[PDB]
């Protein structure tokens, strides 16, 4: 079935405080979470794959183009991370 995703809703501080990997063709994954973030105070973890954020599709996008879409989200204001712990997929790429 398609399986039970997390919403992850944080404030954006100077940083969204998070490492990327994979691309294209497997999902963009949660590579790190640095414990000085609000990402990783809402329960994004380090193998969770990103789905979405703030309505914008990531199953799509290449890993260059999510980075620039985290730097760019507005500083101070709230975003809105759908996502899915995928582990096992996830200790292939890295």
């Amino acid at each position: 079935g398609p399986g039970s995703m997390k919403l992850v809703k944080f404030r954006k501080g100077d940083s969204v405080g998070l490492r990327l990997a994979g691309g294209n063709d497997v999902g963009i994954f949660v590579a790190g979470v640095l414990e000085d973030s609000p990402a990783a105070k809402e329960g994004l973890e380090e193998g969770d794959q990103i789905l979405r954020v703030n309505n914008v599709d990531f199953t799509n996008i290449i890993r260059e183009e999510a980075v620039l879409f985290l730097l760019d989200l507005p500083k101070g204001e709230e975003v809105t991370i759908l996502a899915q712990k995928k582990k096992d997929v996830y200790r292939r790429i890295v």
